[PDB]
Parts: C-alpha cells; sequence; structure tokens
RNA sequence: AAAAAA
RNA sequence: AAAAAA
RNA sequence: AAAAAA
C-alpha cells in the first residue's frame, strides 16, 4: 500500500522545483560591461537615423560579440518611450552590466549622433562607434545590407514609416529565435516563409527585407551568448503580463513568441501529445507506466514553474536536460514514430539520438497503420456510434 | 497483529539516521596544510596567467599530493569574487586544512605571480612552487598539456576568452567525478562524449581540450584522496541551495552533477526501477517481501538523510555499504536481469559480483521474455482495454 | 537539441 | 557460538 | 562499486 505513495514522494523530490527562498548564499560572476546607445530624445528622426547606424554597423564582418549583442539590445527596446526605464526594470541578470548611454542629435557629424550622459564635446567617439570599417579591406561581402540596394539610407521622418519599418525590424530579429537555439544553420525557410506572412498581414513591408548574411550573423551571436536572450524573454515575459492594451509592436511580439515557445522541447510536446493524449492501448503496457509517471512529474514541474516554463531551452538553463527524453527514451520513440505517421509534417524532423529504440519506433508506425479506423472505446460508448461505419474505407 | 509493527520498528532500528544531535564527544585526526594559491585581485589577466601555471603545473608527472590537490581546488573555486570567502564557507572538513595565501601580478618574474599574504619580497618562492620540473629527466612524456600543440599558452586579456577557458576547464575537470571513484579508468569514452556534448551546446570551445594523460592523471588524485571530493560535492550542494538566478560556470556545474550524482547507487536506483516501478507479478513472491521491505527502509533513509544523499558514494562514506545489494542479491539479480532485457543500454554493466544469482536473472529474463506484450490489470482496468491488440506483435 | 503552427 | 555482507 | 542520461 503505502509503497505506491513513498515512491510517488521519491520521484517527487528528483524533480524538486527550484523556487525563490533565500538559501544557498549569493554567488555571481564577472559581468561585462556592454554598452547600450539609448536615445535620450524621444523624437523620431533620431531614432530613425539610430536604427540606420545601427543596421548599418550590426551587418559588419568585423565585430565584437559585446559590441554586437550591445547593438542588438539597442535595437530591441527602442520603441518605448525612455527605453533606458524599460531596460533597467528588465535587466535583472549578473551575466553583464548593462551600461546604459543617453544619445542626441548633432549636425556637425559624420553619423550625426552624439552621447549626451558623456558630454556634448565627445562627437568623435559617436562616429568610431558607428562607423569604422564597412569591408574596406578583407574580405568586402562581410559587409550586410538590405536586399534591395535603392534603399541607401532608411531615415525617414514620417512617424508612421519609422514605426513600420521598426515594427518590421524588430520582427526579423525576433523571428530568429525560433530555431536559433536548435538548428540554427536550417532555419531559412521558415523565416522566410513568417515574413512572407506578416508582410501579406498588412503590418510590416518586404521592402524592408534584410541580407541573409545579417540574419545569420543575428543568430549566431544570440546563440553564443545567453545574456541576449535571458533579456528577450524577459522582455517577452514582461509583455506577456501586460494586463491593459499592448501596442502594435508589443502585439508583434506577443505573437511572434508562440513560435518561439517550445522551440526546443519538442520531444516533450510531442511525445505528450502522442502518448499521452492519443490514449493508445500501447501505454498500458508494463513497460511504459515508468515513463508515464516521468511525464507527469515533467509537466506537473513545468506547470508549477511558471511564465519562464517554455523558454527553459531558450535561457539554455539547467533543467532543460531533465525535460529530455534520456529519462523516456521508448515512450519518446513510440510517440515520435506515432507522430510521423499521424501529423504527417514530421518527416524532415531529426530525431537520430544516441538512445533511439527503432523497435518502438516501428511498433507505434504498425499500431497506427493498423488502428487506422479503429474506434475507440470512450467516446465509443460515450457517442453509441459502431465501429462498421469506421473500417468502411480502411 | 504486533508482530509485524514490531518487526517493521526494528528494522528500522538496524539503518537509523546518523543526524546531528551533539552526543559522541568531537574526534578528528591530523590534517594536513594544503597550500591554495588564490588570486588576491579580482582581476582578469592574473586570473587567466594562475590558470595557465596551473594547467601547466598540474599535468607534470612528478608532483606531490597535496600540491596536486591544492591546485585542482584553486583551479575549481576561482570563479568567484574572492574565492577565499567561498572556500572558507565551504571547507568544513577535518580531513585538511586548506592554507589559503593571495596572490597578485609580478613583471619582475617567470611566472609572473607572487603572493600576496606572505610578503611581496619573496619571489622565488612563487616560481618554485609554480615551475620546477616538467618532464626535462627521467620520463620526457610524463608533461601533459592542451591537444593542439600550436597553443603555447593560454593566456588572455579578454574577459569573454578567460571566461569561456575557465568554464570550459572546470567542465572537464567536473565530469571526471561521474566515474572517478567508480571505474575510473573504464571513462574515456564517456568523458570523451560529454565534451563533444558540451562543445556543440556553444558552451566551450575544442581548442581547449586537454591531453587524456592529464585528465586520467586528476582523476586518480581525485579518486585517492576524499578532502577533493568532499569539497566538490560541498560546492555542488551550496550551488544546488542557490535561491536566486546562477551564473553560467554555476548552471554549468548544477547541470553537471545530475551524472554525478548515483554514480556509484546504480545497483540501488536500478534496482528500485525494475523491481519496484514495474510490477511485475514476482514481486508478489514470498522470496521477495525481505527484500521489498529493505528497499524501503532504504529509500526512506535516503529521503530521509537530506541534499547529501546521492553524493554518498563520491565521499566513501560509510554508509554507502549499507545501500549495496547484498542484503537484496536476489531483488538486484532479477532487477538487472529485467534491465538486461528492457534497458538495453545496460550491456556493459558489470555486474559480476560475489554475490550473483544467476538463477533469478534467468527468471527475470525468462518473465521479460514472455511479458513482452503482457499488458498489466492496474492500466487495463484504468483505461479499460483489451489485451489482444497488445498481443498483435508479440 | 533538431519539423509545422495568421 | 560457527556462512555471507563496498 | 562498475552502463546510459542537452
Amino acid at each position: 500500500a503505502t509503497l505506491l505513495r513513498s515512491l510517488a514522494l521519491f520521484k517527487r523530490n528528483k524533480d524538486r522545483t527550484p523556487l525563490t527562498a533565500g538559501s544557498g548564499g549569493a554567488i555571481r560572476g564577472i559581468k561585462h560591461v556592454i554598452v547600450v546607445p539609448v536615445p535620450g530624445d524621444s523624437s523620431i528622426v533620431t531614432r530613425s537615423r539610430l536604427l540606420d547606424r545601427l543596421v548599418r554597423l550590426a551587418g559588419d564582418p568585423y565585430i565584437s560579440g559585446p559590441k554586437l549583442t550591445g547593438v542588438m539590445i539597442s535595437i530591441l527596446s527602442l520603441f518605448v518611450e525612455s527605453p533606458s526605464q524599460l531596460i533597467q526594470r528588465i535587466t535583472d541578470d549578473p551575466d553583464v552590466s548593462i551600461r546604459l548611454v543617453e544619445v542626441i542629435q548633432s549636425e556637425k557629424s559624420l553619423s550625426g549622433l552624439t552621447f549626451a550622459s558623456r558630454g556634448a564635446n565627445m562627437e568623435d567617439e559617436a562616429d568610431d562607434y558607428f562607423s569604422i570599417q564597412a569591408g574596406e579591406e578583407g574580405d568586402t561581402r562581410g559587409t550586410h545590407w538590405f536586399e534591395n540596394k535603392e534603399i541607401v539610407e532608411i531615415e525617414v521622418q514620417d512617424p508612421e514609416e519609422f514605426n513600420i519599418l521598426l515594427a518590421s525590424i524588430l520582427a526579423q530579429i525576433w523571428i530568429l529565435l525560433a530555431k536559433a537555439v536548435t538548428a540554427p544553420d536550417t532555419a531559412a525557410d521558415s523565416e522566410t516563409r513568417r515574413w512572407i506572412k506578416y508582410t501579406q498581414q498588412r503590418r510590416v513591408v518586404g521592402e524592408f527585407r534584410l541580407d541573409k548574411g545579417w540574419l545569420d550573423a543575428v543568430r549566431n551571436r544570440i546563440a553564443e551568448d545567453l545574456s541576449l536572450r535571458r533579456f528577450m524573454v524577459a522582455l517577452i515575459l514582461d509583455i506577456k503580463r501586460t494586463p491593459g492594451n499592448k501596442p502594435r509592436i508589443a502585439e508583434m511580439i506577443c505573437d511572434i513568441d508562440t513560435y518561439i515557445v517550445e522551440a526546443g522541447l519538442a520531444s516533450f510536446i510531442l511525445t505528450i501529445k502522442f502518448g499521452i493524449e492519443t490514449m493508445y492501448p500501447a501505454l498500458g503496457l508494463h513497460e511504459f507506466s515508468g515513463e508515464l509517471t516521468t511525464v507527469e512529474s515533467l509537466m506537473n514541474l513545468y506547470q508549477q514553474m511558471g511564465e519562464t516554463a517554455p523558454y527553459m531551452v531558450i535561457l539554455e538553463n539547467s533543467i532543460q536536460n531533465k525535460f529530455s527524453a534520456g529519462s523516456y527514451p521508448l515512450l519518446w520513440s513510440y510517440a515520435m514514430g506515432v507522430g510521423v505517421e499521424l501529423e504527417n509534417s514530421m518527416g524532415g524532423l531529426n530525431f537520430g539520438r544516441s538512445y533511439f529504440d527503432p523497435a518502438y519506433f516501428r511498433l507505434g508506425q504498425e499500431m497506427v497503420r493498423r488502428s487506422a479506423g479503429k474506434v475507440s472505446s470512450s467516446l465509443a460508448a460515450e457517442l453509441g456510434i459502431t465501429a462498421e461505419d469506421a473500417k468502411l474505407v480502411s
């Protein structure tokens, strides 16, 4: 009797939720100082020029990691008024020190912008940080730019034009997380399709299409360091918690997150869907109860975590390995074999892991092949229908 | 009636949890004085140079045990600011006396470093302790170094480079505990695979790959003395208790521990999994109730212990022998025979102990062979499915 | 960790 | 009092 | 004590 309870209690302790209490002291390593050019004034022309400069610089081959991630962050958190306040309210990681800096307009410089927190006299630093090398030597292809060469600059004065430009750029930057952490290289068609989709959504315009090289560089950078990913996830979590209405860009991001959610938990989501939601006879086998209770505990932990659960892999945190299939390889293989036949979109999904068992795969395949028209018992009793009508084509 | 209760009470006393009360006086033996060069200043170049020197010295054939373990500890607890405070908060063993010492930079010496606690005038001691003999005579192969000979030195100035180097080195040092205490020799492919895995995790780089000789020496040292293992476990326990966020290195370690957990309790974990979680008819036999209650008491003791339970074998403590299979050899053999067929990864797992019973092994094998498609009663009644569908392939 | 998802 | 028990 | 476990 009590054995089952003791066992469940024991299994629950293996996946104890590390909730915030206060224990464990407080450790933190060295944090860099990444510079983030935030536009001081709330104007439109200044923001447009800043974004143009950032894009023109972000696509440079010879660029430092810290500078690149700071540029990306500066690009991201720009639409809100006083981005400094938002960045401060969002930045809560000891990975790096977000060194803010105000920026204003200047009609006496190449880039046309200058830092206000440093001092009005400082102008050379702006030009040195915005434009130094753009493929002048070495690799001339290393520079990136929009696909349309006719657009030499993206500087605009009308509020609407700038708003749509910023929204399109943020969307192009955000859609990368769908596969940045997972299979970054094999994520070109997906992003292309998402862009082709948003374009005919009337929310953006295809004229502001960036070269594939720029996107690839950004994805690589996003994968390399996790400070940017942490900030992006915190921003998405904040936006999702917005009780009231949400601006155009806010809604764009809260929509794009759904592609980002579960970006690496496929082996768990699909597993649950094809081996729990399907209620197949195979689940009753003595060889599946362990995996079943494991997945139960896993999803309990997930729903107990909070709002940062789905993004667990995006933060490349430690708990992501707990949701791997290494603990339920059999059920995972069975579910994948089932999905290969039912979903019919999971053909290009690679799953050739070192703990794959083609036996259960073929098992689920054959079970699905034979059960093409086999009506269940629960639904049959609920509706009262006969199976004679279901096997008419099968 | 009361007999069962008296019996259970008696069995519970055989495995009384030795909790901290105050009784037993206080005994402690002689404790060595191992030197641990801790970098005084929180700079980056000094830490990188110190690590380079330690690695260059750690892979020496003619090196003293105490010096080697002190070097290892110095290497481990370096990422935190003021490692001295952490080492003091963690060091709680009477096995050895952790003799800390501050270190600073010095541009007037071979190694370029000097001790600050001893005195600024002391410089020769630094060179004598960092570099004396590196295979100059005797065995020239005895020296170790990274696999890439082009890397003559790992000294870097950029914070990111040093951080990743330190993280990779700590990961290489930590992954050894997975099999250091248990089958250290047969732990090369596992570590190689873990490294190949972390590399494509974008968290480390393969360029900082160390020779197999260095890893083998470190594993041997870690096995020889238990002060290092005690410190490592205390560090892991501390990190796991961190309520707040965890740095990159902290997360790396809290992930790597999962390979370290249960490193020697396989005969218990697998036993529970294959003879309790599986709910086979064999468990109802009169010849298994004793083992069942034994394992119940064992896991009760485990869950009552605390956070240092799984690492019980890593500390080579006395309680590890209580969880051995010597008290439940039958159930252990049955479970191993079952796992040999179900898991299908437990082929290379050696279990040829002096209390093996091939009878129950063949028994569980045959039971699993015959029960390849035999649906249980509990799950069948919960779902209501018939067994006709389960024996379609079997 | 690997597909799809106005 | 009589074996085994990392 | 002995395997596997993004």
